């Protein structure tokens, strides 16, 4: 599990559940190629995206479908999505945490061995 | 302004208006002595708390009354308030801005310190 | 100013100065068309990106070049940049401020929207 | 485990390890009485602070010794500490997460069953 994404709701003080997350890798032609995706769990976490063998060095984009999240709660959101773009370098485990509000998002990386 | 507070509302995407702020200074005796107070304006800013002469060295507490803010809006939040405690002016006079971002279950504060 | 960006540095407790910002608008064709660009001033603010007339309805991307900022300071950060994508002016003209707080391994953005 | 505290370093992208945390409960005379304390673990988490039986409704203060944390890293910090003050109400598990930078701290609550 070199990559885990966790999503939090700052309005309700809870995990953000059933949030779609899409991971892309940057290809040599600068396009974004699908890499991994899923929906956050009841704990707001998304496990099992990738394996060490697949997760090579490069530039990755994590897109979080925050607009659907908010609209399903009957709340009009500001952003079209939340995006986090980063280079993976060879400590080895990346946790991407995002904290969501209708008009704000924050993202932090915790990178450990 | 040697001491300013600015507050944003991350739910409404607006300044956080009419937020009460109480400032305290730790006294000789190690209690919190009231120092100044005010509330944020339509721009979410609070100016005119103090003066260069009055804002001497010390340990200051900026209490941001986030609970009353969310409750005045008829919303039930997590925290009682936001407290920001720092030593000020120990290397000569500086200008301090306390910036805060509020959500019902989260807040954040950052300090901008200028000479 | 219909569109403004302000950026703070949570490490130094200062405005984030000389941060490059590129704005894009999604085009007819579904690509990102360059729209405007600038860099933050000594106050960490970026004014004069656009005009009311030019800032029509659309989907806008504000790219904040945080990597170049941390690297110009000789520091190695996590993110490539900060991207902020939103639909603007779909209910008539508004004024948008994109506020960001930066640390090497974390950033945060909030929008203040006024009428 | 009705109360867990987690502390993150936004400068290094890591758990904030060996950070002292003190919990107090507000007494009827408005003083703060010691309640629980410890140091964050290698994951930046502090488990086992209290039990359901001890953790009654009331106002609690969590104080995080951020100044020592920064100074031990050779960094001059802005705040004297980070503090989080909240009322416990009868969902039942509170996670207090704090993200630290020299001149900033953020705190979020995740409150689940
Ligand atoms: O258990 C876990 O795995 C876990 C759970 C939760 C975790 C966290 C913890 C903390 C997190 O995020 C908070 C984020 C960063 C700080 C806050 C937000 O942003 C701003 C704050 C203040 C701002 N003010 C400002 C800036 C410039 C100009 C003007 C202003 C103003 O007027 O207020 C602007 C933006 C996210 C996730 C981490 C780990």
């Amino acid at each position: 599990c070199p990559l885990m994404v966790k999503v939090l709701d700052a309005v309700r003080g809870s995990p953000a559940i059933n949030v779609a997350v899409h991971v892309f890798r940057k290809a040599a032609d600068d396009t974004w190629e699908p890499f991994a995706s899923g929906k956050t769990s009841e704990s707001g976490e998304l496990h099992g995206l990738t394996t060490e063998e697949e997760f090579v060095e490069g530039i990755y984009k994590v897109e979080i479908d925050t607009k659907s999240y908010w609209k399903a709660l009957g709340i009009s959101p500001f952003h079209e999505h939340a995006e986090v773009v980063f280079t993976a370098n060879d400590p080895r485990r990346y946790t991407i945490a995002a904290l969501l509000s209708p008009y704000s998002y924050s993202t932090t990386a915790v990178v450990t061995n």
